[PDB]
């Protein structure tokens, strides 16, 4: 039932090797998001970006991390994650058309 | 701006067209992190409404139940929950709204 239980569970799933676990972790984070404080929602949003990045949902991950940067332009984790997204995207495009 | 995106999402989620409702859902979900608390109230309610109308019952239920956690006496939310519960039992024509 608990909110910490869901977030701790989702933290593990988003860190997981298996894509099914990452998807479920995102599903938990999406449900937690409307229930969080403004600061928790910032954390939730960063972890939603990470999860979608690992699932190769690069456009969704980029949308989450761009939103974080609208309001926190000095956030270095978000800048770094955006850099990583850009780089995976460029390599994935190459793979598509080879 | 936030107000005009919500004004567009408000129209979309109430539209007669399924395409519109989908896009309204997209827009409310982006607004969700950006809103004050008395703003997220409306965002969460209209996400539940939109998902309900597209027969995304599990999503709609998650949204309204969270709203009922914060506002146990909210009779519009409770009514929308009653509607979701009923649509989940058998595929049919969703009630007027």
């Amino acid at each position: 039932v608990s909110k910490s239980t869901q977030f701790e569970e989702a933290w593990c799933l988003v860190r997981s090797k298996y894509n099914d676990d990452i998807r479920k972790g995102i599903v938990l984070l999406e449900e937690l998001l409307p229930k969080g404080s403004k600061e928790e929602q910032r954390d939730y949003v960063f972890y939603l970006a990470v999860g979608n990045y690992r699932l190769k949902e690069y456009e969704k991950a980029l949308k989450y991390v761009r939103g974080l940067l609208q309001t926190e332009p000095q956030n270095n984790q978000a800048k770094e994650l955006e850099r990583l997204i850009d780089k995976a995207m460029k390599k994935d495009g190459l793979l598509e058309v080879l």
